[PDB]
């Protein structure tokens, strides 16, 4: 695993599969990621997938949710497609993918999750439907005396202030937010111990963090969701398990421009979570090894995971490069990230 160089599939194609992630699934795994176009911020021809035994030699499955040509369709050509994740259902015996979407022509303003569904790992994928998430519910841990504050927005219409901070801390935004649905932009997925997952998902503006319960077929949410580390600006999240701990890193929120890392954790999904120093040690550890947080891959025959980023080119964005790091743990057990060149499994 070569970090920042050229990887390409077995065709001798560039690999393009970014904000992606990995599952496996009957012998093989499969990488999902946005199929960026050589030139533009939008989506061509929809998300990505390659399958591999190894995790070194990618053989290219095709598109696996493909942008629909229907006129004013939700995912239609022109529409941008982000982070997409994919997780298995045991009951249904379905792959589920979630997404983020933007609708065409909107710029990065309806903030909304997609749903995807398929019999087979590699699609094709059926779009379900779009939008915010959870219309009508408050999170779990917003108090009676929270939600019932109300918040003129005449007064509040400078970002930044002490006040509007305070306000927003307090949950502003969710209630601003609250008939139509929570706002969601950059996103993963996770599969808990019981069956149960989660959506996890940067909301309010990008200010906050919402952690969200999935329906137990994944295609819907339930209305249970926290909110954490509100006004935060915590992107990118990805999130793992060890020994009965939760362990979530995520960015800054700074465009395409790399920034510091952030390491969060809980010992319960939808408990108190707390926030601990950059998990990247080492130089240029402070711009995350000019990288961006994606997936956490567990990689449990061997109590193991790794770390994958991706090193954005806004100029061109299909020229943009993968980072994948071995996770290390130190003497209590806390993650951390070095860079290698290269390394194997
Ligand atoms: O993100 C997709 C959304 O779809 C809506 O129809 C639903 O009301 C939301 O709770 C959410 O599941
Ligand atoms: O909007 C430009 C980009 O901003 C990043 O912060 C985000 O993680 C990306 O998925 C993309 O949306
Ligand atoms: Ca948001």
């Amino acid at each position: 695993i070569a970090s920042g160089k050229v990887w390409r599939d077995t065709d001798g194609n560039v690999i393009n599969a970014h904000g992606g992630g990995i599952l496996f699934h009957e012998g093989k795994y499969y990488w999902f990621g946005e199929h960026r176009p050589a030139s533009g911020f939008v989506t061509e021809k929809g998300i990505n997938c390659y399958s591999s035994t190894d995790l070194y030699n990618w053989k290219s499955e095709g598109i696996a949710l493909a942008v629909s040509e229907e006129e004013g369709h939700d995912i239609e050509k022109g529409c941008i497609m982000e982070r997409p994740k994919v997780i298995y259902n045991a009951k249904t015996g379905k792959f589920v993918m979630w997404l983020h979407l933007e609708l065409k022509g909107q710029g990065y303003g309806p903030a909304r999750a997609a749903v995807a569904v398929s019999d087979s790992p590699a699609g094709p994928y059926r779009f379900i439907r779009s939008g915010r998430v959870n219309p009508g519910a408050y999170p779990l841990n917003m108090t009676r005396k929270e939600r019932k504050m109300k918040w003129n927005p005449e007064e509040y219409k400078e970002w930044w202030t002490p006040k509007w901070y305070e306000a927003i801390a307090k949950g502003m935004f969710v209630k601003r937010d609250l008939k139509d649905g929570q706002m969601s932009r950059d996103m993963t997925l996770f599969v808990d111990d019981d069956g149960k997952a989660y959506h996890i998902y940067s909301s309010e503006d990008n200010l906050t963090l919402q952690i969200a319960e999935l329906a137990d077929d994944y295609l819907s949410h339930t209305g249970k969701y926290i909110r954490i580390f509100p006004g935060g600006h915590n992107e990118a999240p990805a999130i793992f398990k060890k020994e009965g701990t939760y362990w979530m890193i995520t960015s800054g929120c700074t465009g395409w421009d790399p920034n510091k890392a952030r390491l969060l954790t809980a010992d319960s999904m939808l408990g108190e979570w707390k926030q601990l120093p950059n998990p990247c040690v080492g130089e240029d550890a402070d711009k995350t090894f000019g990288g961006q947080s994606t997936y956490i891959l567990p990689l449990p025959e061997k109590g193991q995971f790794f770390f994958m980023a991706d090193m954005w080119r806004p100029k061109s964005l299909a020229d943009s490069r993968y980072i994948w790091l071995p996770v290390q743990f130190d003497d209590k057990g806390v993650p951390f990230i070095k860079w290698m060149d290269r390394w194997n499994f």
